DNA sequence: CCTGACTCT
DNA sequence: TTAGAGTCAGG
């Protein structure tokens, strides 16, 4: 029950100084999608308007773009880049109910309005997918079922902003949603329409070696099984490797014999095929997806890729990035490296500046565990991974054998993903009993470090969830399960989503310091990508030298911890150079 | 459509 | 029996 205009101009009275706003766009990847209906709702009534009539107004463009004119919504990102695509600039949005929903209960899943409003109660609105329906099934509805869907989303979302913002408060994350979530939903607009260039002429001409080089190694995979078959089968593989060449078997799953690289990699000095079919393995995901799948997404006129930066996805306050993924390119492996050769600036005579945070979850253990000895030796900034090499070993530093400090390295962070002695055995491939001693030896040389994990879990208990430094939480109601299984795993999510999460707290509020800093002094340089603990700009090449100063210093300065934070930068001509 | 593989932080 | 993610081919 519930009365509005479908209006067939724009008035003066849908340009009031307070609304909720809805720009829909139905297509998931909202780059350069269609806006299929845009509703308004205010002190003096709802509205809804085609998008053909309201986006070639001048006075509805002018609203759109006033920034005193303040709009509530839902997924503002979303319009905002759709409304960039069109050409016109959102300004002004005060409210983005999907933040605040993530903020309330990232396990929620919250994805269209329905949902938040399930949080309140309220359920005067529809779900998105019972209207435009799934799959080949998708479509617009009649124009009067449309606007009513619109409305009524624009409705919830006028009538659930103050509910959600005095739930915020009484949590101690309205400023984390005001001053943090929805200043950064405005960065990755920007950095999502940029766009990166990609040298497709370089991407083809990878591809059509790799083309070649697979096909040799696939040829002599068939040569050593003595059989052609499908690789990329595990099913297939599984046959091959246990059934015909009877290699031991190390591990099942619930579907058959394990082939993953970590059963593949041990079963090496059996048989000469398991490296090549590694290295085949690895040459297929390259030319399937940061070759084939790239160039499927490169917009042809400008050969330019548009990453979605879902900011409302994670458990633990990261972004995440899609369609296509630019966290997940290439480094490890030269071979695969290679690939950021195809990543360029988008100007002449501009450079790609890369600059990431050194070990900051492990930094951030330091300052919320107070431990003294993991806080000294990064104050003396002594290398972490010696550090602990001396302590699980008990040897001095001159003492510590290369393969020693590698050893020490997956205890380090496997400590902070509550890695078990099995687990960090089979990591090592080494002795369970030493990789037992190993963590014995890391928890009571890191005693601060022992108290944090111990405490947090307890705490996790006693609340129901885990919080960060700016106040995000997880709420973690399987944690006192009589299951074995369910505990442990909530255990260790209450020990790391503080450290994992507070490390996404701190390079977002870095981002919004350092877009502050690059818009004042009118520098050409911006923002293209995040990647977890690391941001990557381009600029003209003149500005690289400033750029040595203000991006490092800005990252560094992002919080105060009881330790130092430390950030590491490189530039060039592509993305590999950098 | 899910599973298991490779990719990153 | 190691935290958080996305995309892919195969089944």
């Amino acid at each position: 029950k519930m009365a509005f205009t479908l209006a067939d101009r724009v008035t003066e009275e849908m340009l009031a100084d307070k609304a909720a706003l809805v720009v829909e766009v139905v297509e998931e990847n909202y780059h350069d999608a269609p806006i299929v209906g845009i509703a308004v709702v205010n002190e003096h009534g709802r509205f809804f308007l085609r998008p053909e009539t309201a986006l070639a107004d001048p006075q509805f463009v002018a609203w759109l773009g006033d920034e005193t004119k303040k709009k509530s919504m839902f997924d503002s990102k979303r319009a905002a880049v759709a409304l960039k695509w069109k050409g016109i600039e959102l300004c002004g949005v005060s409210f983005d109910l999907l933040l605040a929903a993530y903020l309330l209960d990232p396990a929620q899943g919250v994805d269209d309005v329905a949902a938040a409003a399930k949080m309140k109660q309220y359920e005067a609105v529809r779900p998105d997918e019972a209207v435009y329906g799934k799959g080949a099934k998708r479509a617009v509805p009649d124009e009067p079922v449309l606007a009513e869907h619109l409305v009524r989303k624009a409705a919830a979302i006028w009538e659930l902003e103050r509910p959600f913002l005095d739930e915020l408060r009484r949590n101690e994350q309205d400023r984390l949603l005001v001053e943090l979530e929805q200043p950064l939903s405005s960065i990755l607009a920007e950095m999502e329409f940029a766009g990166v260039k990609v040298d497709t002429k370089r991407l083809e001409q990878m591809g059509k070696e790799l083309a070649e080089q697979l096909g040799t190694v696939e040829q002599r995979i068939y040569e050593l099984a003595g059989q052609e078959f499908n690789i990329n089968s595990p099913k297939q593989l599984g046959v091959i490797l246990f059934e015909k060449l009877q290699l031991p078997v190390l591990k099942k799953t619930k579907t058959g014999y394990s082939t993953s690289a970590d059963v593949l990699e041990k079963l090496a000095p059996y048989h000469e095929i398991v490296e090549n079919i590694l290295h085949y393995r690895q040459l297929g995901k390259l030319q399937s997806t940061y070759i084939e799948g790239l160039l499927k997404v490169v917009r042809p006129a400008t050969k330019k890729v548009h990453t979605i930066f879902n900011q409302a996805l994670t458990q633990t306050g990261r972004l995440s990035s899609t369609e296509p993924n630019l966290q997940n390119i290439p480094i490890r492996l030269e071979e695969g490296r290679k690939i950021r050769q195809a990543f360029v600036p988008s100007e002449s005579d501009w450079l790609i500046f890369a600059a990431d945070y050194s070990q900051i979850e492990l930094r951030v253990l330091a300052h919320i565990a107070e431990d003294d000895n993991l806080m000294e030796a990064f104050r003396r900034d002594l290398d972490i991974h010696t550090k602990t090499a001396m302590d699980i070993f008990q040897v001095s530093e001159d003492e510590v054998t290369p393969n020693m400090r590698r050893q020490a390295k997956a205890v380090n962070y496997g400590i902070v993903y509550g890695i078990s002695d099995y687990g960090l055995a089979q990591n090592l491939n080494i002795s369970r009993k030493e990789a037992a001693e190993f963590i014995e030896r890391y928890f009571e040389s890191f005693p601060g470090v022992k108290r944090y994990m111990e405490n947090i879990v307890q705490e996790a208990k006693q609340k129901g969830y885990v919080t960060t430094l700016l106040h995000r939480r997880r709420y973690l109601p399987d944690i006192t399960s009589r299951n074995f299984n369910v505990r442990s795993f909530a255990e260790r999510m209450a020990m790391n989503t503080p450290i994992q999460g507070s490390a996404a707290d701190i390079i977002k509020k870095a981002m919004i310091d350092l877009n502050a800093r690059l818009k004042e002094e009118r520098l050409q340089a911006h923002l293209l990508l995040q990647v977890h603990d690391e941001l990557i700009l381009e600029a003209p090449k003149e500005e690289m030298e400033r750029l040595c100063r203000l991006v490092p210093e800005v990252m560094e300065q992002a919080v105060t911890l009881r330790v130092p934070l430390k950030v590491d930068y490189h530039y060039g001509s592509t993305w590999y150079d950098a």
